[PDB]
């Protein structure tokens, strides 16, 4: 007995009515979201844990997941599943949770639940396995009249089926209620009468208000400390309780500034739990000091050591993130989960105020069993017809395979590719651009494996660097222009090694821009980042983005070779 607990997590896309549901299930029962809501149908204590906003790598998705045993996705009857829960999802896939699936707001005019399912279910190649993707039960909803079905054209009167579908395939938590306490904090919370709150599923045993404990940390540092209040969940409140037990969700309140991952135990038998988010990055780049003849002309805060320490301070809410000195003192290697994820640390480090010069994205490679591997990824694209066989033909050069290819049937399409990071990378500029910016593209990790051999299709032009420093002139440029496309127009100040613009042919070219026009290429910092080889840098400033090769004089750069 007592095993009539289901503790669930939810998601959805936050135009996706997670809270209307939720809300219809409260209100029918016997009992922004609340992190928890505890509701009470038949003899049964449903747990509904809230899952973060799509950005949020701060590892409290993967908290979530190690206090629930199933997943509730729900998903618009009209849009389908959404991108931004993708990652959310692979995550409690990773943790070996079975989905329930539901389709809501059915009612709506053009709701489309066939075509959602299909969608669903084809999303469902985050690598699930075949107990997560066959037999997961999908539950039709409709929170305006409260009504839920497994036909959303034969629905109940009420929202008993949504229930039972909880009941029936979300599995008891597997917790012993016999053992000494153990349980570990999953979520921290805090109130000014209160303090400290730590907030996790009891692992084993039970816990009394004033009951002696002893916290060990992840290291295996303890300390001793009295249970103050225990604070179980009802509805969308707290209340004090004198017992919680094995499976329960609870808040504890007098342990003192309690940490993630920390385990409370009995004193008599004091046994840490594991920690969990092992979420490595897959993509470096090195993080560098500004040293150009335009340092610290933009940006107020360019030293090695508030670079250091800034980046040191990422640390500490992002955890797929990784910073490493280097022999140079004055760069970094900072590594993260994607391109993606590098790019926004800098584009607001960039509104800090900072002035820093950035390398080319590289992947991590890793060796495995004697073999050298890289990361791959699952990539869905969605184009328009005209531009499929374009868009194909460019994967396939960066070593791109096709597993599937599916028709709107109203003038797009969408592709599916396994590919390694390695050849994805800078692809999103490219593809914008060559889609005519109608494209849609998704990259989910999947896996590491043996490297591809070969290499990926370097940049096909070189570039035309400026051999001075001073304001380009207008005689000048016009004269440049006759050899490929520029990035600045009149009047723009510019340094010796700078990259000034795209040459027509493949080697590079010092030119002088010193010595009526075409619109400029400027580009973003993501195109930016896309464009430089291995011998250059993208210098990023407040107001400003240049470009610029590493060695800056035409003498550094020749007696390289």
């Amino acid at each position: 007995m007592i095993e009539k607990l289901r503790n669930i997590a939810i998601i959805a896309h936050v135009d996706h009515g997670k809270t209307t549901l939720v809300d219809k299930l409260l209100q029918q029962s016997g009992t922004i979201l609340a992190k928890n809501t505890a509701i009470k149908w038949n003899d049964y204590r449903i747990n509904i844990v809230d899952t973060p906003g799509h950005a949020d790598f701060g590892g409290e998705v993967e908290r979530v997941m190690s206090m629930v045993d199933s997943v509730l996705l729900v998903v618009d009857a009209f849009d389908g599943p959404m991108p931004q829960t993708r990652f959310v999802t692979k995550k409690a896939f990773a943790y070996g949770l079975k989905p329930i699936v539901v389709i809501n707001k059915v009612d709506r005019p053009g709701a489309r639940p066939d075509w959602v399912v299909d969608q669903v279910f084809d999303l469902f190649v985050n690598l699930d396995a075949t107990d997560e993707q066959l037999d997961f039960p999908i539950v039709y909803a409709s929170a305006l009249n409260g009504i839920a079905g497994l036909d959303h054209e034969d629905m109940a009167e009420d929202m008993t089926p949504l229930y039972q579908a909880i009941v029936d395939h979300v599995p008891a938590p597997d917790v012993d209620l016999d053992g000494p306490f153990q349980m570990q904090i999953s979520q921290l919370d805090y109130n000014s009468y209160v303090g400290v709150i730590g907030i996790g599923r009891i692992k084993r045993g039970k816990v009394k208000p004033n009951q002696q404990v002893t916290i060990i940390d992840s290291e295996g540092k303890t300390r001793n400390a009295k249970v103050g209040k225990v604070l179980g969940h009802l509805g969308l409140e707290r209340i004090e309780t004198d017992l919680a037990e094995a499976g329960d969700i609870v808040a504890i309140t007098g342990l003192g500034e309690l940490n993630i991952s920390d385990t409370v135990c009995d004193t008599q038998n004091v046994e840490a739990l594991p920690a969990l988010s092992v979420d490595e990055p897959t993509v470096s780049m090195f993080f560098c000091v500004n040293t150009s003849p335009f340092c610290g002309k933009e940006g107020k805060f360019v030293t090695s050591r508030q670079i250091l320490d800034r980046l040191n301070k990422e640390l500490v809410h992002n955890v797929a993130l990784r910073v490493e000195e280097t022999e140079d003192a004055d760069a970094f290697r900072v590594s993260g989960r994607g391109e993606l994820h590098l790019s926004v640390l800098i584009e607001n480090m960039r509104r800090e105020g900072f002035e820093l010069a950035v390398s080319r994205p590289k992947v991590i490679f890793r060796e495995i069993d004697g073999r050298k591997q890289e990361p791959y990824e699952n990539v869905t694209l969605d184009v328009e017809e005209q531009h499929q066989g374009s868009v194909m033909q460019a994967l396939g050069e960066r070593k791109g395979d096709l597993k599937n290819m599916n028709p709107d049937g109203k003038g797009r399409v969408r592709l599916d590719y396994v590919i390694p990071s390695r050849g994805l990378i800078g692809f999103r500029s490219e593809f914008m651009t060559m889609t005519s910016g109608t494209g849609l593209l998704y990259s989910t990790f999947s896996h590491y494996d043996d490297v591809r051999p070969g290499e990926v299709g370097q940049r096909q032009n070189g570039v035309l660097i400026s051999n001075g420093q001073g304001k380009a002139v207008a005689f000048a440029l016009f004269g440049l222009q006759d050899r490929g496309k520029l990035f600045l127009g009149h009047g723009a100040e510019v340094y010796e090694g700078q990259i000034i613009g795209i040459h027509s042919r493949s080697n590079d070219l010092t030119v002088n821009c010193l010595t009526v026009l075409v619109p400029p290429i400027r580009m973003t910092l993501e195109q930016a980042l896309e464009f430089i080889d291995d011998d250059e840098l993208v210098e990023v400033t407040p107001t400003s983005i240049r470009i610029r090769k590493r060695h800056l004089t035409e003498n550094d750069r020749r007696r390289a070779n």
